[PDB]
């Protein structure tokens, strides 16, 4: 079964985790995201609270971590691997930009860009590249895989999350779950 992941207490960090399964532009809300999220950390023993990493109806995707926790605290991956020095420099005009040769786990520690099971390397966000809501393109806030609609999107291969892609809804891709605080 899915190993746990023991976070050996420090420093504060704030951990990045991609869920286990790619997920359409219908994810039944951001209520329907989150609790994924959620659930899936649970399950391999993380004790803090994990949210979509996804812009939402009246949220910007940037101030979904608590505003102490965003300009200092490193955010790092499953296995402790830093991939920003903090929140807001994913926001500095980077578009995202992860570290080179960074590398992104879901819960259950396999690498997204690696494995097979997720056959489009691209991530859902629904934001611009200052982290607020594209209330156009956040497939009608994550309630439907329709072609007609779109999300904005980003390329992993590119090592940046913030890129500006706007995607047909009726796609499968990567999804985020970021730490909204440590404790
Ligand atoms: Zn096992
Ligand atoms: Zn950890």
């Amino acid at each position: 079964a899915p190993l746990a992941h023991t976070h050996q207490d420090f420093q504060p960090v704030l951990h990045l985790v991609a869920l286990n399964t790619p997920l359409s532009g219908g994810m039944r809300g951001i209520r329907g995201a989150d609790f994924q999220c959620f659930q899936q950390a649970r399950a391999v023993g993380l004790s803090g609270t994990f949210r979509a990493f996804l812009s939402s109806r009246l949220q910007d995707l940037y101030s979904i971590v608590r505003r102490a926790d965003r300009g200092s605290v490193p955010i790092v991956n499953l296995k402790d691997e830093v991939l920003s020095p903090s929140w807001d420099s994913l926001f500095s005009g980077s578009q995202g930009q992860l570290q080179p040769g960074a590398r992104i786990f879901s819960f259950d520690g396999r690498d997204v860009l690696r494995h097979p099971a997720w056959p489009q390397k691209s991530v859902w966000h629904g934001s611009d590249p200052s982290g607020r809501r594209l209330m156009e393109s956040y497939c009608e806030t994550w309630r439907t895989e329709t072609t007609g609609a779109t999300g904005q999107a980003s390329s992993l291969l590119s090592g940046r999350l913030l890129e500006q892609k706007a995607a047909s809804c009726h796609n499968s891709y990567i999804v985020l779950c970021i730490e909204n605080s440590f404790m």
